[PDB]
């Protein structure tokens, strides 16, 4: 019989509660009423399982930089990206394999705790930090398959024109085995649109990898930077291997423009990426959605020199995006609730076996609230996590 | 002897770890060290221990609302104040005394919890409540004595000028023992900005109260709405006396209306609550405080028809605040941590009293965290609550 039997589980996209029996790492059954028993079981109670968070954008090998003293670290100054840039310089220049490394296990037990098992986690290659970031990263990877599966970008956080030695180093990592790729800001950053794009094409196409570009740049100058890059995903045939983080500039470019490149988005297959360490509070992200554009959510930086802020919980992320994004209604926190979800599994690449379906994998999260609306509204802690068909967590500890 | 220990508290105001001793209802010794006997004992172990927070704006009658289904009731359908007048001419139709009283005791209990120790509830006063919902809060407010401390707005929900019957009623109101008094909008409720607030003035005179007006109201009207308020504030000798809450207006009238009202406000001794449900974006939060305006801050309603969401966390509305408004320095998560505290305090009107000094109430927080930075970012749960130098809560539960 089954491995592994939910109880009493709410599920949202069929409105109703059901019995959910697990074999392996596969749902195999979802009924009204499972007979009759096996070893292995959990009662929801009523409450929601859902499928696993999805966390699309981290960057692991920096977590928890911060932390250290009474203060956070790093935060007597404000936050501009070329002063975060120059303190990641600065850390990688004398940080060990294992700090790295220890980082991001702290990282991913945190973010396991409240329910995500998949994430996208950019690493930092250029000149200082080298493969030294990539390597613990891997090797971490490694350790922490059955909590939690991650996707690695190769970041070329400095700038392909800005430092020279990074083209060799996206290199190596990539050879070294991270599944993407990705840089910063073509233009404010690079000083390079056409140039820096071309290149990221062309490294993406030696290895065979999707990418991931880190858009910063506010304005038309972000507008125009996203649309280059997907005309030339279409020119490269990348349809929907492109992943677009931030884009802050959909939220203060002339709502024309965001008008006049949906149907290119939507033609190059363009996948999105906010973070809720971040997310501008008129980012058209409802709008975004209801075009059928794939936008994902994300933690962004936790406690480093970019970001403060940080627990690794994608609920408590969707409250902050309906805080910042002014939203109430029952609508409007579902689709939020999908961002963490399946809009993450989608740009993510692995909406085939993400679902509580039967046949999809028995990645799930017990709940301790009665919908997605209130778990979003009442910030309550998870009950339990399942991975792979096998609990990790229970009430508050991995017990993997 | 002492009533009360608590060892080993990190205290902001004075940037170090000392042992703070209560006798009876008072602070009465601060230092690195405290010999002799003692009754009780907390161990803070390092942590910032706080003083009570402060939820300067709520709406205890009607919160609780949107609660019994599987999705929050009310909300599908957007948010505009008129129509969420007209779901609580509803509620209030068919209310109870007991249903309203409990929904309170729901609401005190969860802000204690979270070592909310010191509320502001606004009550619906207009001709389908009547004092119904004045009467309950007023009998819940006398059982929760020794959980919460609360002030009582007989608040003209519906507009003086709108709903006639509502002078009178706030008069009874007044008389049955509510603390202020408050309209709603002078100009797109009531179309009357002169008369409504005059007819406030006038029943805040009567009745030796304080006065808490909603404005809403975006834009110029806004600023202009709080100007006359605050002008009249001077006429009629109501300096320090008068609240204005929200303020939206701020956010969005030329900054030139902000600078020129200024002046004036200080000179008014206006005070001003935001509301972490409903802070916009661009409010000049920072600027008030640093122009040396009090500004406090606030849940405003709990899961109702005006908002779904809520948990009666000062905490968690410190670190939506940060969001909402970009915030991210030390600095100004500490100008947070002051609105949620000091700033709230000062809005009550009980400053005197009000602190981690010798001589004030022991009415504290002893939290899970290493600062209040620390605390906003890890949103950590609430170790210890005291109330009156008395232990109410401990490890999740009221233990009063
Ligand atoms: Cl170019
Ligand atoms: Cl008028
Ligand atoms: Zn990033
Ligand atoms: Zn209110």
């Amino acid at each position: 019989d089954f491995d592994l039997i939910i109880r009493n589980a709410y599920l949202s996209e069929k409105d109703s509660v059901y019995d959910i029996g697990i074999v392996g790492d596969r749902i195999i059954k979802i009924e009204a009423k499972i007979e009759g028993t096996v070893k292995d079981e959990i009662d929801a109670k009523g409450n929601l399982v859902s499928p696993g968070f999805v966390d699309a954008h981290t960057h692991m090998d920096k977590s928890f930089t911060s932390t250290g003293e009474r203060l956070p670290k790093f935060w007597s100054r404000p936050y501009t990206r070329d002063a975060a840039i120059e303190d990641g310089l600065k850390y990688y220049k004398n940080a060990t394999h294992e700090e790295i490394k220890r980082h991001v296990i702290e990282h991913a037990h945190m973010q396991v705790l409240h329910g995500t098992l998949y994430t996208r986690t950019h690493v930092d290659v250029d000149s200082v930090a080298k493969t030294k970031a990539v390597e613990a990263v891997l090797e971490a990877k490694e350790e922490l398959k059955d909590l939690i599966d991650i996707q690695v970008v190769a970041f070329a956080q400095s700038g392909f024109f800005v430092d020279l030695e990074s083209e060799s180093l996206i290199r190596k990592s990539l050879d070294m085995g991270c599944d993407l790729v990705g840089g910063v800001d073509p233009a404010t950053r690079e000083n390079n649109v056409e140039g820096s794009l071309d290149l990221c094409f062309k490294l993406a196409k030696e290895y065979d990898v999707d990418i991931d570009y880190h858009i910063h740049d506010i304005g038309t100058v972000g507008v125009y930077s996203i649309n280059r890059l997907a005309q030339k995903t279409i020119e490269n045939g990348y349809k929907g291997r492109v992943t677009t983080s931030h884009a802050w500039c959909f939220a203060d470019a002339p709502s024309e423009w965001l008008d006049e490149a949906i149907p290119l988005y939507k033609d190059s297959g363009m996948k999105f990426v906010t973070c809720f360490s971040s997310t501008p509070p008129t980012m058209p992200v409802i709008k975004l959605l209801e075009a059928g554009i794939n936008l994902g959510c994300a933690s962004d930086d936790i406690r480093d020199f970019w970001v403060p802020f940080g627990n690794g919980d994608m609920v408590q992320g969707a409250l902050i995006e309906t805080q910042r994004l002014e939203l109430k209604t029952n609508r409007d926190l579902g689709l939020i609730w999908k961002m963490i979800t399946s809009e993450g599994a989608r740009v993510l690449g692995i909406e085939k076996n993400y679902g509580i379906e039967v046949g999809k994998k028995a990645d799930l999260v017990v709940l301790n609230s009665l919908s997605p609306q209130w778990a979003i509204i009442d910030q309550a802690k998870r009950l339990c996590v399942i991975k792979n068909g096998r609990i990790i967590v229970k009430d508050e500890v991995i017990v993997a």
